[PDB]
């Protein structure tokens, strides 16, 4: 089996850019996948329908609506220090978050600050 740092890797590849929003949710359906025994799954859902088939960035999003442990699944809250610990090509992904926030409806994860206040990173 693929290991969720390798897999993550091989995913950031296909990505265009740096820090952008869906490297954040290549983190957390990596990190998601790994808690859940599911990255041999993932990695296929992102290769069966890769080609062609969807964009790389469709494929990741068809991954957080096909596979299971992410249907109705709250995005995970990130803890951070300030607002400029958010990558700068996440800013214009940036949202209010919503009551019931769905990771299979776009909501890679929310920040939350020091002071209290929360940051929700949509796709």
């Amino acid at each position: 089996d693929i290991s969720a740092a390798d897999l993550a890797n091989i995913m950031y590849d296909h990505l265009p850019g740096f820090g952008t929003a869906f490297h954040q949710l290549v983190q957390v359906i990596c990190a998601l996948g790994a808690d859940s025994n599911s990255l041999d799954i993932i990695h296929a859902e992102f290769q069966a329908s890769l080609a062609e088939g969807d964009s790389p960035q469709c494929a990741l999003i068809q991954i957080t609506k096909r596979v299971p442990i992410f249907q109705d699944a709250a995005p995970p809250v990130i803890h951070i220090r300030s607002r400029g610990d958010i990558p700068r090509a996440c800013q214009k992904s940036l949202r209010p978050v919503p009551p019931s926030p769905k990771i299979d409806r776009g909501w890679v994860c929310v920040f939350q600050l020091q002071d209290g206040k929360t940051l929700g990173l949509k796709i």
